[PDB]
């Protein structure tokens, strides 16, 4: 399992997702592409917009072909707008492949595109049933799977402050220990269910349903780890509690007020390590996942630092904080998510990012909510 022309192959500015090289058209179009496994579109900007700067030119690709239709995507703070079409497309530090897929040409944008971000378009690369406008429109890798001999699995590490998706197979070399698998629980999000959050190995205590209240997702498209209101409020105090040698302002912990100490001076020792532990493949057993404070305190140009825990009103999204820990295998083929500590991962001299098993644990899939 060695893929050596995928290493590397993820860019990113912090708190602004990772991207990747794509070719769209006939000639090859060159475009930064958001890796985003929180959504199912691939869509990409086709039109002027002050914070892009190239895009999609459908006029100027000889493979171009137009389903006459538009697509519509509003969300939680913005939307974005488009027509509906198809091209070949390939990723040239990606498997040596060209496969015609479904483009979503944006058109209208709103609090979309971020300014100085680099990357013009998103590929979605979770399931039909969260796809725009409906479950019909064939996301970008499953017509990859199906166009080729590529297995049904992607990897992801994302290293805070680059990194690597391997299309395809699972790459040993970036990252150490074993791999624990957690099933995906339904196919629309990479769903999955949490059993016991631990804050330096105190338990939150909480009927486990509220850890996955309504919903617990596995999104590198979002920044922050997202937890339910109810989740998130004792999961504050307990991390207040923990590291109240110093203290904060109230603003500080909802993510606004930055914090600074002089530079190389940063006691992340002081703040805990945060710890969920998932539904494993066998019964009645889970493993846990370790991150540390350099996870959840997210780097701002003194060393600088923002608070990256937020309250969610949609349940646990697991974002980028708690992906950059860990090298994480989206083994659609098995069914399951797979994690291991990041070889890439950033830690201090005393204390690193974990991912250890099994735990006795009864009655888990009483832990999803319905
Ligand atoms: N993963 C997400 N992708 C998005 C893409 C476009 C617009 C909004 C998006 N929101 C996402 N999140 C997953 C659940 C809520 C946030």
């Amino acid at each position: 399992g060695s893929f050596v022309e995928m290493v590397d192959n993820l860019r990113g500015k912090s708190g602004q997702g990772y991207y990747v090289e794509m070719t769209v058209g006939s000639p090859p179009q060159t475009l930064n592409i958001l890796v985003d496994t929180g959504s199912s579109n691939f869509a990409v900007g086709a039109a002027p917009h002050p914070f892009l700067h190239r895009y999609y030119q459908r006029q100027l690709s000889s493979t171009y072909r137009d389903l006459r239709k538009g697509v519509y995507v509003p969300y939680t703070q913005g939307k974005w707008e488009g027509e509906l079409g198809t091209d070949l497309v390939s990723i040239p530090h990606g498997p040596n492949v060209t496969v015609r897929a479904n483009i979503a040409a944006i058109t209208e944008s709103d609090k979309f595109f971020i300014n100085g971000s680099n990357w013009e378009g998103i590929l979605g690369l979770a399931y039909a049933e969260i796809a725009r406008p409906d479950d019909s429109l064939e996301p970008f890798f499953d017509s990859l799977v199906k166009q080729t001999h590529v297995p049904n699995l992607f990897s992801l590490q994302l290293c805070g402050a680059g990194g690597s998706m391997i299309i395809g197979g699972i790459d040993h070399s970036l990252y150490t220990g074993s791999l624990w698998y957690t099933p995906i629980r339904r196919e629309w999000y990479y769903e999955v269910i949490i059993v016991r959050v631990e804050i330096n190995g105190q338990d939150l205590k909480m009927d486990c349903k509220e850890y996955n209240y309504d919903k617990s997702i596995v999104d590198s498209g979002t920044t922050n780890l997202r937890l339910p209101k109810k989740v998130f409020e004792a999961a504050v105090k307990s991390i207040k509690a923990a590291s109240s040698t110093e203290k904060f302002p109230d603003g500080f912990w909802l993510g606004e007020q930055l914090v600074c100490w002089q530079a190389g001076t940063t006691p992340w020792n002081i703040f805990p390590v945060i710890s969920l532990y998932l539904m494993g493949e066998v019964t009645n057993q889970s493993f846990r996942i370790t991150i540390l404070p350099q996870q959840y305190l997210r780097p701002v140009e003194d060393d600088c630092y923002k608070f990256a825990i937020s309250q969610s009103s949609t349940g646990t999204v697991m974002g980028a904080v708690i992906m950059e820990g860990f090298y994480v295998v989206f083994d659609r083929a098995r069914k399951r998510i797979g994690f291991a500590v990041s070889a890439c991962h950033v830690h201090d001299e005393f204390r690193t990012a974990a991912v250890e098993g099994p735990f006795v644990t009864l009655d888990m899939e009483d832990c999803g909510y319905n």
